């Protein structure tokens, strides 16, 4: 669970994404080039404020133990060492295995994101960030959630958190109690987790995007976005989405909060929809 900083040795980037840089490393105390490869999580910031949250970061996912959950393996020291998952993010391998997957591949997918975030809600975990660009494939069969870089633990007497600063991520998978006063909650996760829905059965393609269909759709981007959703406006079926994913997006679109289905409900409904 201790890396030796010396033996991480630096292959190439694998991300970015706020103040922290995702590194692909082989971890090689023979230093041959024998050893296995891992992904490392650094921070670039000095900032108390980022190192704070970092160092949250990493006893957050020390303490998640999923098949659905990227796996945590250590750290060095100021990195966080993970698990190295080659296929890259589900938003590119989607893109690049369109032809491949079919209907119930994807409803497979959605089934394991649904269940590791069924385990998240369990631990009081707000992911804030879910969306298949932070979603990881293990296999043709297996994909993980990962990026825990905004999530937050809920005190026990509060299901809800309110964020000071504004939030940085594309602004098409928060909820409208997100975008109106920055609440971020397991029922907030579910929304965004219906937008994944929707990017699985686009299979994450451009011209239809969350963002391609709002400037359709048509003063400030965010404030359009809010009315719209207000008015009751959501994204389109997908082209040949079962009619039944499509409802399931809708409920995970209700405007209130309290509306909308849990995790634990979406689990069973999306086994069914799996397994006809
Ligand atoms: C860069 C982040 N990646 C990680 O934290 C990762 C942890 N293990 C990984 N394995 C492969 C990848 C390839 C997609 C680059 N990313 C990660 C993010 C989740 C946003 C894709
Ligand atoms: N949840 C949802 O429907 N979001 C949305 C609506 C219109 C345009 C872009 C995104």
């Amino acid at each position: 669970t201790i890396f030796e900083e010396r033996h991480l040795k630096y292959i190439s980037q694998l991300g970015k994404g706020n103040f922290g840089s995702v590194e692909l490393c082989r971890y090689d105390p023979l230093g041959d080039n024998t050893g296995a490869l891992v992904a490392v999580k650094q921070l670039q910031h000095s900032g108390p404020d980022q190192q704070r949250d970092f160092q949250r970061e990493i006893q957050i996912l020390k303490a998640l133990h999923s098949d659905f959950i990227v796996k945590y393996r250590g750290v060095s020291y100021l990195r966080l060492v993970m698990e190295y998952l080659p296929s890259g993010c589900l938003r590119d391998f989607l893109q690049r295995h369109r032809a491949r997957l079919d209907a119930s591949r994807l409803l497979l997918y959605s089934s394991q994101i649904c269940k590791g975030m069924e385990y998240l809600g369990s631990r009081r975990c707000v992911h804030r960030d879910l969306a298949a660009r932070n979603i990881l494939v293990e296999s043709e069969a297996h994909v993980k959630i990962a990026d825990f870089g905004l999530a937050k633990l809920l005190p026990l007497d509060k299901d809800y958190y309110v964020v000071r600063e504004p939030g940085q991520s594309p602004i098409f998978w928060y909820a409208p109690e997100s975008l109106s006063d920055n609440i971020f909650s397991r029922q907030s996760d579910v929304w965004s987790f219906g937008v994944v829905l929707y990017e699985l059965f686009t299979y994450c393609d451009k011209s239809c995007s969350p963002s391609a269909e709002f400037l359709r759709m048509m003063v400030p981007a965010l404030s359009r976005l809010l009315e719209l959703l207000e008015e009751g406006q959501r994204l389109p079926a997908p082209p040949a989405c079962p009619a039944e994913v499509h409802e399931l997006m809708k409920l995970c679109w209700a405007p209130s909060p309290q509306d909308r289905p849990s995790f634990s409900a979406l689990g069973p409904q999306l086994d069914m929809l799996w397994s006809g």
